[PDB]
């Protein structure tokens, strides 16, 4: 670990797996041996392909998430360093794997079947977060997981703000990205808070606007509430109550969706943090993640 | 000629045990995961290793962490592996792996990474005299006959007391595969490949296919919980009923387990009604467990 200039990177709190994903021609009867058409090894996680994207963009970065020392996390950690991104932060925790996941895609029908591996390895949590020395990051991004936890990290940054000068305040965002309930106390928090259309839905809304519309209260007082709708762009809503909207950039051909979202939410903050508008972020957000569509993985979204 | 050479594949096997299949398009939550060291070849070492024999690997690697992982984990069971072919191009070959808890089914879906099979020419590069058997996993047909050919002519200008034994395994149903039958003192055909050819059992398969296999040649075909048989120059049929543990917990690399102990007891001497009770009496014991480790 080297010198890390003060107010230099974006950090992004959140979840880490590996995704070993196999490509076939018809789904595999029981106890045969068959030969896969390709096989991926993809690290995958909300804040982990968030900061994939943001290495690409051209901005410092920083991962801070639970991993457990074994096969999984070295594959792992040479793919975060092989994207550009500093693992420095990792909370390494004493017992337990990293989590992991085996799918195969069915190439005839598009059907996709999964076999998750999880020894519910412990979250980051407040303590973890407490021995951080905050001043080399200008932005900190929080994945939506352990709320009661993440709320006193938010907690503890807007104290750090409060004795920071303007031009030395660390900009915050949330994503609330799961329908679970313990989540729904983040939009209370952050400059920036991300909701997901299928939160949105699970919450009854029909539309960007309408999710936008009816979550706008549940925000701190001049934060920014951003809901992408997938091939309907994306909207914001901020203090003005102006409802902010940008159409989608489909690709020629749908080829990769995941994680299409994480390439929305890191472009958008990429763009705030370089100082352009909302109406601008949102519009890069959807170039970006409307790119990200039309390619296998994260080369080439520039 | 004191080493048991053993000619495959090596593959890092990535797998999950299930409490049931999954269903096509579910998402299921796996009892535990573990890579371990797979290949037939490469288990049959392992199985060598474990019964007390000194062996030796021979199979395409490439270099990296996952190549690191397969070399320490040889090293540490005690697999020789000074032959291995190591290639500056490409990656090793991997497979997702899933093992059924209720049954002891194995699912593989292996992923060929175009590596560069083990040659004739990297063959002949193997200074023979440190092997007392050298078993081949069928794979490249062609090269796989000249390496057998190799051997053949060694045995030539070698005494009986010096001469190399050798084992072929046709695993695959695979029409290039069928020339090694062919080759080779021990010939093992799996149940697959006995019923693409049209035979309900392992005795209608020995009967089949005995014309097929070189003078002197036993042909050992095992069959699950219905046991294993052999057929030898006297076209006396021998059997073996299985040693089904109670619980069938994994049948991963049962096979390898079984062809690993007949090797291991023929070239200790023992009859081939012996090294067939072994085979079955060994891969039986692995069956109800997980891994390698307590067949004993
Ligand atoms: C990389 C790694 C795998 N498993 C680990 N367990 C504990 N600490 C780690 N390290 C030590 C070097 C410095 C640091 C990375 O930047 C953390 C690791
Ligand atoms: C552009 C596009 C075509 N089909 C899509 N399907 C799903 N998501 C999409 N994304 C990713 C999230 C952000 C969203 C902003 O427009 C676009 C798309
Ligand atoms: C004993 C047993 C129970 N269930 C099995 N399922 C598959 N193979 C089996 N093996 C391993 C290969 C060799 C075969 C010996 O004939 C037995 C078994």
């Amino acid at each position: 670990s080297g010198l890390v200039p003060r107010g230099s990177q974006i950090l992004c709190v959140g979840l880490v797996v590996l995704d070993v994903i196999s490509l076939v021609d018809k789904y595999p009867k029981e106890d045969s041996e068959i030969r896969c058409l390709s096989q991926r090894w993809q690290r995958g996680g909300n804040a982990s392909n968030s900061c994939t994207v943001l290495s690409l963009l051209g901005a410092p970065c920083a991962f801070m998430g639970s991993m457990a020392p074994g096969h999984v996390a070295d594959f792992l950690v040479a793919d975060f360093r092989r994207r550009g991104v500093d693992v420095s932060q990792v909370a390494w925790q004493s017992k337990g794997d990293t989590p992991s996941s085996c799918c195969i895609i069915n190439n005839s029908n598009g059907n996709r079947t999964i076999v998750l591996h999880d020894t519910s390895l412990p979250d980051v949590s407040a303590t973890d977060f407490e021995k951080v020395d905050l001043t080399q990051f200008k932005w900190i991004h929080i994945e939506g997981r352990n709320a009661s936890e993440q709320v006193k990290m938010l907690q503890r940054i807007d104290a750090h703000n409060t004795r920071q000068p303007p031009e030395q305040k660390i900009r915050v965002s949330v994503e609330v990205e799961k329908p679970r309930e313990e989540l729904f106390q983040l939009f209370g928090y952050g400059d920036v808070v991300f909701v997901s259309k299928d939160v949105a839905k699970h919450l009854g809304f029909q539309s960007a606007e309408e999710a936008l519309r009816g979550l706008y209260g549940r925000v701190r007082k001049g934060a920014v509430l951003v809901c992408a709708w997938a091939e309907e762009g994306a909207d914001a809503l901020g203090p003005d109550g102006k409802l902010l909207h940008s159409d989608a950039f489909p690709p020629p051909r749908v080829v990769d969706t995941l994680g299409a979202g994480d390439t929305f939410n890191a472009s958008v903050i990429f763009s705030l943090s370089q100082g352009r508008s909302v109406q601008e972020a949102l519009r890069f957000g959807c170039q970006v993640a409307g790119k990200k569509c039309g390619l296998q993985g994260f080369d080439g979204i520039v």
